[PDB]
Parts: structure tokens; sequence; C-alpha cells
């Protein structure tokens, strides 16, 4: 009885080598079923999924497949494959890593997350919402993973200092702890969904459509924030109050109020880094807002069409941290010659952002890109929309909803980034069947593929908050559950209600014909 | 008096900020003086080169800048200038600095060079020379600074042992250590040109090539590996007589071969680890050399014809590294139930890689990839070209021999990479003019680029040797004089002799005109 236990465990010692070495095996017949060209590129993204799923490689590391495979298998040219693992999108999306580096680097996140909960208050019902809304602010411009691992530790504090009889004050607490700890992940993630740059994915929407849809322009930073705030806000207060109901039962506040004080006061006295860093990430979000909103005549109409974006903004932006000076200017300086010579420091050096900044997420974006151009390219985009000939005849609002479903029930288990990359060219062909706006469908299966809530494997943050202790599997999954369906009716709303008017989704556009 | 000194300090103190505020107003009439297209795109890159030379902005981030100015000043968009970034050269870079890392983690570049050492001898001629080989064939895969950074502590530890009467020996033992440490880096430099892959200005001028010459694809891996490697011998060789000659004289030998011995046995056993690195790098190595030599049939011929390319291959051989154990398989474990089922460790984890991968080195090759195109497009190479009417009657050969003295003279104050991007365009216009094959110019140029001898400033290995303590400025100075000549002169004779035969340079190509 136990050989069989001990055979299972020797198998999954290995899994990873198992799945790398049988996966192609497993994956042949894809090549000949189909064209050639199309059934290879359909092998090369099975492939590239599979090894997502099962981390069988590095994420980065299968995001370098297409390199190898395409122009082995004559689906494209290298000099063509390689190129678009830097497309502007992926500029945008370096900037705002650097831009994020920056910010934590002066540590002006932590001062805004205390000023924050000193102002939202410490009732529980109260805190257990500031504590959602500073990790949803902060999500917008740094990832989910660092937003939630820096709260936590201030959760913990707080909690420590208020619990610092028997059955129900001890379940009490424990409620209490288990709606805290998981109150943050799922911020974070919902968080990251309002901005371009706040999660991979969003990025991933850009470069793919890039591919598929090259004249399709209207989605930007200002037009996704415009779509997804409002929403994010709506999916944001349904999670606390769901939360509060769960486990917040919708002296102890003076030592609360007293623990964050005390951090407050800890972080210091606000310095000019933190001053110049704040400033320039306000005109970083202004600048990305206010080039193209879609509605307002940006100021992108005062130059040559076609030739400004995001990108350009976010990099000349993020340029300024690495001269403009970490110290207080002034000019007696000079006057006084007595004074000491030593050179100044600029706010961010290139040291600091390169050992910050996340290579391997610009490298699985830069796959993204060049799996959706294989695809487009090799002809499997048609070949997957004569094979959506049965799904013709559903509804485009049932479609989303289903579709939605199903990312957001699939991202339970794999990367967010990996699900909207495997799922997008899917729904770009589906909706060229369906003939209806790409972004129609395009738009909820990006949101939806962060609605990860079930499993610390679902997203990093999940796991950072399950390494507390005080959190179950079970108590995460039953959360999660309410959690993906208020997000697929709040995204069904969403694309449905205001989406329309802001993607202009009501007609069927010329460049999808 | 003392107020001169005063004032000068204080600008230096205060030069980044001066020279980057100052730079724009000195070039604004660029601007005006040439046409509009072609004076902002001069602008662009005269500012880059200020910006490169004098460190107003780390490299990488002054690589960045084509992405804010092409498009703000209409010479390219966003769209096309990002790309530019990571064409497959850049790939090929990246694949290289991969491997480099993974030789570096196993220990196995120390072992190569310890046993070189043995093998050499202890005689100060023969160990002088068995240092420089060992340096020159160590940069042909490791950067020049990697491979002086641990070539140096070999080197002190063996003079140390070695001198462990009155000014006589004194003056003897002070050549000895001067010697010794001078031939590190100069090796270094030399061994970088060899290989693609050994240094960033050679691919640099593939990248370039990609956009002044897109049909020109006769330089390679194999190419570029036939022309260089015997050049870079007979550079050694008389880097090494001249070197001997000026510091060399051209129980003691006990001590020292017990020091080298001690340390490679301190090195250990060899593991199973470094000998999978090693045959994947002599795979690395061969598969490079051998896909299209351009004089035998390589194995590219067996695939479609221009989707294979260098970055491919390393690439795919790079990927091997992420999932290849680090330790022995044995298929005894399947058997024995009794065994530990510890998840086995890749050759090399992806962190390693990140935290060892100069993504600055890869940022500043996008960025002269990314200026060459916009020099292309704008049509300012056009404008160059007509600016060099004067130069028209030069003989080749005498061209030949003025670039490559002035290259090798500029870059012994600015970068070596930043020098060669400059440079790179005019040579190619020069070229044109002159009614000579493009490469008999822009070869030697990048050759003579790394040709960084005279300075600690000139190239960061001589900074790394003038950091012991035991170089003066003028021994270096002295030194590099005699080594640029000889360079220069080497350069010539390879340029004029067999690099005609290896690029096809003794006619008029068509796509260059
Ligand atoms: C840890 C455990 C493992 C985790 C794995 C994680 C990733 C899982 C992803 C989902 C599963 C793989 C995708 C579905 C199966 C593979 C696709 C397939 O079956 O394609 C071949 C097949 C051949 O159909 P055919 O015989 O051509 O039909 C008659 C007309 N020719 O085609 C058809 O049947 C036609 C319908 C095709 C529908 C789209 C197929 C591609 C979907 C992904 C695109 C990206
Ligand atoms: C683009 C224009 C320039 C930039 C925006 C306008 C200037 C903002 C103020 C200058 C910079 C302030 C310092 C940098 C950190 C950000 C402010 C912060 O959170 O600091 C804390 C402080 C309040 O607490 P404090 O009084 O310091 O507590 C100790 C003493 N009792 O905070 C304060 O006292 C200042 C509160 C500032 C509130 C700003 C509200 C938003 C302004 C528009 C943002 C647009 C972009 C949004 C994305
Ligand atoms: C730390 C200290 C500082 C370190 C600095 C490091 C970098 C130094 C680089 C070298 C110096 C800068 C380059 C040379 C000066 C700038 C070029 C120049 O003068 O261009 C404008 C000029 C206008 O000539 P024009 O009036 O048009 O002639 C009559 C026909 N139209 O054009 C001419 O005069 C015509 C000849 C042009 C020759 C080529 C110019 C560009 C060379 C670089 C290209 C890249
Ligand atoms: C692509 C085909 C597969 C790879 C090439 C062929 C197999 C090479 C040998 C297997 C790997 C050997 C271990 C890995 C490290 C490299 C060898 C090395 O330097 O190890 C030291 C050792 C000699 O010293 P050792 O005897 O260990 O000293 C202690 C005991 N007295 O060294 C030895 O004992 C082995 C010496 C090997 C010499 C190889 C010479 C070059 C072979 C072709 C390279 C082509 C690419 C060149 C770039
Ligand atoms: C890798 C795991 C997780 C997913 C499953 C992969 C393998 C088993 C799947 C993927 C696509 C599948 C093929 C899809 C279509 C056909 C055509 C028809 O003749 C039926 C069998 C055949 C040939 C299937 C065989 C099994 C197959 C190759
Ligand atoms: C620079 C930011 C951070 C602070 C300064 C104020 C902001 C709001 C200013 C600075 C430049 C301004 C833009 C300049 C030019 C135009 C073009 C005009 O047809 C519509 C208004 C528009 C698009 C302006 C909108 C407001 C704007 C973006
Ligand atoms: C715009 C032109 C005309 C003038 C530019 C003046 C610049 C270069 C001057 C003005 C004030 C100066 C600063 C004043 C004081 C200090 C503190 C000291 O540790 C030196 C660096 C530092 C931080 C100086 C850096 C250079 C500085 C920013
Ligand atoms: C989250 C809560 C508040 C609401 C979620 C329910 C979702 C499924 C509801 C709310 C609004 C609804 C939409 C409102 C109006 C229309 C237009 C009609 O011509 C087709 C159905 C369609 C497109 C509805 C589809 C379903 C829909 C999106
Ligand atoms: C930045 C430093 C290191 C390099 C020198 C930059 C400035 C001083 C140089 C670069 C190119 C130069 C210009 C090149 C050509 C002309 C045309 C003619 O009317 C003579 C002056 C004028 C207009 C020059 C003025 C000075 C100039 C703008
Ligand atoms: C793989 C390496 C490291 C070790 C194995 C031996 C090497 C030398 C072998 C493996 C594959 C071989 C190539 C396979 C096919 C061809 C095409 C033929 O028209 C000319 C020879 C050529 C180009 C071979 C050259 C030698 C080669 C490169
Ligand atoms: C090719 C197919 C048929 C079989 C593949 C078998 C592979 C997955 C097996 C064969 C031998 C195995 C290794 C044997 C011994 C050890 C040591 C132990 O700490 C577990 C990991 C490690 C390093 C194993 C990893 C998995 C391994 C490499
Ligand atoms: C380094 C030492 C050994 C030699 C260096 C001297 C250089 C300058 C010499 C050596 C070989 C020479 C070349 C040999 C042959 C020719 C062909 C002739 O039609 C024009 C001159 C030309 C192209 C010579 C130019 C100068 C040259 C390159
Ligand atoms: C450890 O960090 C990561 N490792 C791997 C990947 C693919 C992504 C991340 C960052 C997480 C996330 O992107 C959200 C998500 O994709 O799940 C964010 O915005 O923080
Ligand atoms: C500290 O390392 C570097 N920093 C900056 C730059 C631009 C390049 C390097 C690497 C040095 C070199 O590229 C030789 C050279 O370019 O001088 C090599 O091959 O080691
Ligand atoms: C000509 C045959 C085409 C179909 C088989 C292709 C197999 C490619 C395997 C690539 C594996 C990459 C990860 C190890
Ligand atoms: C029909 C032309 C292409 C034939 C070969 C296709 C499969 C190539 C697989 C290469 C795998 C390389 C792994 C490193
Ligand atoms: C009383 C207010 C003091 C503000 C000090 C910090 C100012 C930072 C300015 C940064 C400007 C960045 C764009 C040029
Ligand atoms: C329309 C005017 C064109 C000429 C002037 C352009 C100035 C650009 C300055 C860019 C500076 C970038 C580094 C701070
Ligand atoms: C003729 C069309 C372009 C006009 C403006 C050219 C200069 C733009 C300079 C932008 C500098 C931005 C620095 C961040
Ligand atoms: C006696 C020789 C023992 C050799 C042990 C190490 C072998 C490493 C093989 C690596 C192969 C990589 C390509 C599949
Ligand atoms: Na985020
Ligand atoms: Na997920
Ligand atoms: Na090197
Ligand atoms: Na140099």
């Amino acid at each position: 009885m136990a050989a069989l236990a001990a055979a299972a465990k020797k198998v999954w010692s290995a899994r990873r080598l198992l799945v790398l070495l049988f996966t192609p095996l497993a994956l042949l017949p894809v090549v000949f079923a189909l064209p050639p060209k199309e059934g290879r590129c359909l092998f090369v993204i099975l492939l590239m999924a599979v090894y997502w799923c099962t981390e069988a490689l590095p994420l980065s590391v299968t995001a370098l497949l297409p390199i190898v495979l395409f122009p082995f298998m004559g689906i494209l040219p290298s000099n063509k494959v390689c190129p678009q693992y830097f497309l502007d999108t992926n500029f945008l999306f370096l900037s705002g890593l650097i831009m994020a580096s920056a910010i934590e680097e002066w540590n002006l996140h932590r001062r805004i997350a205390l000023k924050i909960l000193m102002l939202v208050g410490v009732q529980p019902a109260r805190l257990i919402l500031g504590m959602m809304v500073t990790t949803s602010f902060l999500s917008m411009w740094l990832s989910n993973t660092a937003s939630t691992a820096m709260m936590l530790p201030i959760a913990n504090a707080i909690l420590k200092s208020l619990f610092g009889d028997s059955r129900k004050e001890d379940e009490y607490r424990r409620n209490i702890w288990k709606g805290f700890l998981i109150s943050i992940p799922y911020s974070a993630s919902i968080g990251g969904t309002a901005t371009l740059t706040g999660t991979a994915p969003n990025l991933i929407l850009l470069g793919q459509l890039k591919s598929f849809f090259p004249q399709c322009d209207v989605v930007n930073f200002g037009s996704w924030f415009i779509f997804a705030f409002p929403l994010m806000l709506l999916f944001l207060l349904a999670g606390w109050l769901w939360i509060s109901f769960l486990y917040g039962g919708l002296n102890a506040e003076d030592r609360a109020r007293a623990v964050i004080r005390e951090e407050y006061q800890n972080l210091g006295p606000i310095k000019f880094a933190e001053q110049a860093v704040f400033i320039l990430f306000c005109m970083f979000a202004i600048l990305l807002f206010t080039r193209d909103p879609k509605f307002i005549p940006g100021w992108a109409s005062l130059f040559n069409p076609g030739f400004l974006s995001d990108a350009v903004t976010g990099v000349a932006i993020v340029t300024i941290l690495f001269f403009f000076p970490s110290q207080r200017p002034s000019l007696k300086w000079w006057f006084d010659f007595k004074a000491p010579n030593t050179e100044t420091e600029p706010l961010l050096t290139w040291k600091k952002a390169q050992e910050t900044v996340p290579w391997n997420i610009i490298l699985l974006l830069g796959g993204g890109f060049a799996m959706a151009k294989g695809c487009e390219e090799s002809g499997l985009s048609v070949w997957i929309g004569g094979q959506l000939h049965p799904l013709e005849n559903v509804p485009p609002a049932l479609a989303v909803l289903l579709i939605t479903v199903v990312i957001a029930f699939f991202t339970e288990f794999a990367s967010n980034t990996a699900t909207i990359i495997i799922f997008l060219p899917v729904l770009a062909e589906l909706a060229i069947r369906l003939r209806v706006h790409p972004l129609y469908l395009m738009i909820p299966g990006t949101v939806g593929c962060s609605f990860a809530f079930m499993l610390p494997v679902s997203t990093p943050p999940n796991s950072i908050a399950f390494a507390s202790g005080h959190l179950l599997v079970k108590d995460m999954v039953r959360t999660g559950l309410l959690m993906n369906l208020m997000g697929v009716l709040l995204l069904s709303l969403a694309m449905n209600t205001w989406a329309q008017t802001i993607f202009q989704l009501g007609t069927f556009p010329d460049w999808a014909d």
C-alpha cells in the first residue's frame, strides 16, 4: 500500500524534468493533425503554455522559447521574433518598474500607507477598509507582490497591538486575524488592475493588440484608467463587505493608534528626496493620463501624430530620477568656498534600479508579444477562428460572462501573465467570429486573469499571506469563490455599461473586419 | 591664487549637472545649421556622445535617450525606436552573458586558469606569457572586467610567493610587479576582440550593420573568429614581448609552483556540474562557429534560409543550463525507494543569472542600435556622406590607418562601446564615399575601439589594475603608446592581407551602392 505512495513521491520529486521531456512527445500529434505552419505554431504555443503552468522551466526562460522554435520551425525568422521582446509597451513597463523602485527606495510607499492608515481609523470594519484601500492604491504603481509584502508586517503589528472570553473571544480574534491577512492580497490583486502598469497582464493586452489588431489604438493609460478605476473601486467595496461579513462581524484602539503613529514617526521627517520622488510620480501619472485620454484633446496633439506614446512619456519622466539630486540644492554652497565639495547622490542610481527591476517579467512580456506575433504570422489565428465555428451563435454578453468565468477559474492554478498570454488570441478570434468589438472580449479576459483569490499558488501575494501561518487553504478558497463571482459580475456590468462609451465597443470596427 | 583652485574644485564637484544642463544649449546651433530632420538627429547623436563621454548620466540611461528624443523630434516613432533595443544581436549578447554567468558560478574559469598556469611554467617570461594567454583566452567568453578581476588576485599571490641586493633587486621586483599587473588588463582587452560576444563593440558592429547595410550578412561568429583570432594572437605575442622587454628583463620557482598547485587543489575535485557546463560551453562555441563559417557549408543550410541566426543557437544552448541537473543522474535512485526525494538543483537558476547579467550593457547596445536606425532613417547618413567630400581622395589603406589611429586614441578617454557607437556611421559613410567595402573601414574601427591601454579611465580592467597600487599612470601611458601603435599596425596588416579573403573586401558590394 505504501509502494504506491513512494512511487508517487518519487515521480513528484522529478516532476519538472518529466514534464519537460514528455510534453513535446504528448504534443507531437498536433503538428501532424494541423497544416504544417499552423500546426508547428500551435505546438509551440501549447508547449509554452504547459511549461508556464507546470513551472518546468523558469517563466522568463520559457518566454525565450519562440526565439528558438519559430526560426527552427520556419514560423518566423529570428530578426522578426527578437524585436518583439522590446515593443514600446515593454518600455512603459520598464519605466513603471523604475519608478516603483524609486518610490520603494526612499520609503515613500510606507509613509503614504501609514498616513492613510491614520486617516481611515482603527475600528475593525474601518481598519479593514483602510488596509484594503491602502493596498489597492499602492498596487496601481507597485507590484502586487511588493504591496502585499510591505503591508503584511504593518497588519501584523496592528493586530498584535490590538490583541496584546475563552472560546468566543478566541474565535473572534482568529477571525479578525484571518480577515486582515486575507484582505491585503485580495486588495493588491484588485488594485493592480486599475492601471496599465499596475500588473503585467494589462500590458500583455496592449502588446498582443499591437500584433492582432495593429490599427487598434484606443486603449492607453488614460482610457484603461477611466475604465478600470471605478470597476476597481466597486470590486474593492464588494470585497471589503464580503470579508467584513465573513470575518469582521459586519484601550485596544488606543494601542493600535499608538503603534501606527510610532511607526510613522519612526519613518522620520519628510526628506527632500521623498518630496522630489512624489512630485515626479505625480507628473508621471498626470502626463500618462493626459497624453491622449480619448475624450479630451491631450498634449500629444501638439506633436507629430503617431510618434509619441506612453513609453516615451514614462522613459522621459524616469530619466529625471537618474540625475536629480537627492539633497536640497542651495546657492549658498556656491558662494561658501569653505564648504565640502562632495558629489551629490541622485534620486536613484542605476545600480539600485538594476538590482530592483524584475527583468524576468520584462522577458515574460516579450515572450508573450513574440508568441502573439508568431500566432498572427503563421496563420494559426485564422485556423482558430475557423475552429470556433460552433460558438458563433452565443450572445455577446453571455460570451463575455463565460470567458470571464473560465479565465478567472483558470488563473487560480497558473500565472496571471501566462493565462492571459495563452487566452488572448482565442478571445480575439472569438470576438471576430461573433462580429463584436475585439476589445469587448479581450478586456474582460485581461481583467479576469487577475482574479486569483483561491489558492496560494494562484498569485504570489496569496503565497506571502499564506506564509504568515494564520490562514488556512479552506478559508482562502471559500473567500475566493464569492470574490471570483463578484468580480465576474462586476466586470460584466462594467463591460456592458461604461466600457462601451470609453472604448466605442457598440459598433464593429473596420480594422477588425 | 587659491580662489581659482577653489572655484575649479567647486565646478568639478558639480560637473555632471553642469554638463547635462549646458550640453543642449551648446548643441542648439546644430539644429538650425542643418536641415530640420537631419539637424535634430545630429543634435541627438551629439548629445548622447557628450553624455556618454562625460558620464553626465549612467551609460544605460543615456542609451534610453533615443526613446524620448526621436519621437519628440519627429525623427522616428516610438513603435520603431523601441524594437531596435532587442534586435537578435542583443539576444546573442544575452546568451553569451548567461553562459559567462554559468561558467563563473561553477568556478570553471578559475580551474582553467590555474591549469593553464601550471602548464605554461613559472619562469618570468614564461609566467608573463602564461598570464597573458590565460586572460586573453578567458576574455573571449567572459567580460574583460571579470577576467581581469579574477586573474589579478592569482598574480598577486604568485608575486608574493616569488618575492616572499638593495637598489638592484628592489628595482627588479618593482618592474616585475608592474609587468605582471599591466599584462593582465592588456591581455583581457586584446582577447575580448577575438569573439563577437567577447566584448560589446563587436556586437555594436553587427547591430549597426543591420541598419546601415541590411543586406550585409557576411559577418557572424565564425567569420569574425577566423578573422580576429590570428590577429589577437599576433597582438598578444607583440604585447608580451613589449612588456617583457619593458619590465621582465627580456626556491622562488618552487614556491610559485607550490602556491599555484595549492590554489588548484583548493578548487577541489572536478564536479559533475563543472563538466556539464564545460561540455555545454564547447557545444556553444562549436555550434556558433559551424553555423555558417562562409567557407564550409554549415548546419544552417539544412533549415530555411534567412531564418536561423547566432541568437537562436545561443538561446537554445543556454536554455539547457536552466533545467540540466547539477548533480549526477542515477537510475539506482528510482529503484531505491528509501532514498531522499529532494528536488535537483539545475546548473543555473534564473535568480543567479538575473543578478549576474549586466542589463545595463544590453540597454547600451540597444541604444546604439536605435541611434544607428535613427541616423539612417532621418537622412543624416546622406548628409554626413555629403560632408565627407574632401576625404574622397584619401587612399583606402591610408584611410584605414588614420581611422584606426583616431579611434584607438579616442577610446583612451571614453567607453569603447560609446566610441564605436559614435564612430561607426561616419566609418560607413566614409567607406561609401571612398568606393570601398563598408566592412573595410567598419571592422578596423570596431577592433581599434578596444585598444584602450593608456589610462585607468580608458577601460574598467585598467581601473582594476590601477586599484592595486603598484602601477603608476606614467607606466601605463608609456606602455599604452607602443601597445596602441602595434595594435594599429597589426590591424592594418590583418585588414589588408586576410580580412580581404574572409569578408570578400576586394570588390565594392552591390548592397553598398
Ligand atoms: C500536455 C497535456 C497537459 C495536454 C494534452 C496533450 C495531448 C495529449 C493532446 C493535445 C492535442 C491532442 C490532439 C488533438 C486532436 C487530435 C485529432 C484526432 O485524431 C484526435 C486525436 C488528436 C491527435 C489529439 C491527440 C491528443 C493531443 C495530442
Ligand atoms: C505637468 C503636470 C504634472 C502639471 C502641470 C499642469 C497640467 C495639468 C498641464 C500641463 C500641460 C497641459 C496641457 C498643455 C496643452 C494642451 C493642449 C490643448 O489643446 C488641450 C489642453 C492640454 C492637453 C493641456 C492640459 C493640461 C496640462 C497637461
Ligand atoms: C542652471 C545652472 C545655471 C546652474 C546649476 C547649478 C547646480 C549645478 C548646483 C546649484 C546648487 C548645487 C547644490 C548645492 C549644495 C550641494 C551640497 C554639496 O554636498 C554639493 C552638492 C550639492 C547638492 C550641489 C550640487 C550642484 C547644484 C545643484
Ligand atoms: C455586479 C452587479 C451589480 C451586476 C452584474 C450583473 C450583470 C451580468 C448584468 C448587469 C448589467 C447587465 C447588462 C445591461 C444591459 C444590457 C443590454 C442588452 O441589450 C443586453 C444585455 C445587457 C448587455 C446586460 C447583460 C448583463 C449585465 C452585464
Ligand atoms: C559639447 C562640446 C563638447 C562640443 C562643441 C559643441 C558646440 C560648441 C558646437 C558643436 C557644433 C558647432 C557648430 C557647427 C557648425 C556651425 C556653422 C557655422 O555657423 C559655424 C558655427 C556653427 C553654428 C558651430 C557652432 C558651435 C557648435 C554648436
Ligand atoms: C554538436 C557538436 C558540439 C559536436 C558534434 C560534432 C559536430 C562537429 C557536428 C554535429 C553536426 C554536424 C553538422 C551536421 C550537418 C552538416 C551539413 C553538411 O552539409 C556539412 C557538414 C555539417 C555542417 C556538419 C558539420 C559537423 C557538425 C557541426
Ligand atoms: C527520459 C525519461 C524516460 C526518464 C527521465 C528520468 C529523470 C527525470 C531522472 C533519472 C535520474 C534522476 C536523478 C537521480 C538522482 C537524483 C538525486 C536525488 O536528490 C533526486 C534528484 C536526482 C538528481 C534525480 C533527478 C531526476 C532524474 C534525472
Ligand atoms: C604589424 C606589422 C607586421 C605590419 C604593419 C604594416 C602595415 C601598415 C602594412 C603591412 C601590409 C601592408 C599592405 C600590403 C599590401 C598592400 C596592397 C597594395 O596594393 C596597397 C598597400 C597594401 C594594402 C599594404 C598597406 C600597408 C600594410 C597593411
Ligand atoms: C514574484 O513576482 C512575480 N513573479 C512572477 C510573475 C509572473 C509575476 C510576478 C509579480 C506579481 C504580479 O505580476 C501579479 C501576478 O502576475 O500574479 C504583480 O503585479 O505583483
Ligand atoms: C564594468 O563593466 C562595464 N561597464 C560599462 C561598460 C560600458 C562596459 C563594461 C564591461 C567592460 C567590457 O565591455 C570592455 C569595455 O567595453 O571597456 C568588457 O568586455 O569587459
Ligand atoms: C519536424 C518535427 C516537428 C515536431 C517536433 C518538434 C520538437 C521540438 C522540441 C523542442 C523542445 C524544447 C524544450 C526542451
Ligand atoms: C520544415 C522545416 C523545419 C524542419 C524542422 C522543424 C523542427 C525543428 C526543431 C528544432 C529544435 C531545436 C532545439 C534546441
Ligand atoms: C515647500 C516645498 C518644498 C519642496 C521640495 C522638493 C521639490 C522637488 C521638486 C522636484 C521637481 C522635479 C521636476 C523638475
Ligand atoms: C524645437 C527645438 C529643438 C532643439 C532643442 C531641443 C532640446 C532638447 C533637450 C533634451 C535634453 C535631454 C536630457 C536632459
Ligand atoms: C517639429 C516637431 C517637433 C517640435 C519639438 C521638437 C523638440 C522636442 C523636445 C522634447 C523634449 C522632451 C524632454 C523630456
Ligand atoms: C567520464 C565522463 C563523465 C562526464 C560527466 C558529465 C557529463 C555532462 C553531459 C552534459 C550534456 C549536455 C547536453 C545534453
Ligand atoms: Na500592482
Ligand atoms: Na494566477
Ligand atoms: Na571579454
Ligand atoms: Na575606452
